[PDB]
């Protein structure tokens, strides 16, 4: 239901973003999505190539 970095809007829209440590504590917005499924997918990418070889996404690949 609740995706670790999408936000939900009360209107149709969503949020992805990822909390980056190694920049000093910076955040990360990816960018507005039309649904929790999109912004959920871009948050895996942006969560692979800055955490590296494996990591905890929304959608943990593995097929």
């Amino acid at each position: 239901k609740h995706y670790r970095g999408v936000r939900q809007r009360p209107w149709g829209k969503f949020a992805a973003e990822i909390r980056d440590p190694a920049k000093n504590g910076a955040r990360v917005w990816l960018g507005t999505f039309e649904t929790a499924e999109d912004a959920a997918l871009a948050y895996d990418r942006a969560a692979f190539r800055m955490r590296g070889s494996r990591a905890l996404l929304n959608f943990p690949l593995r097929v």
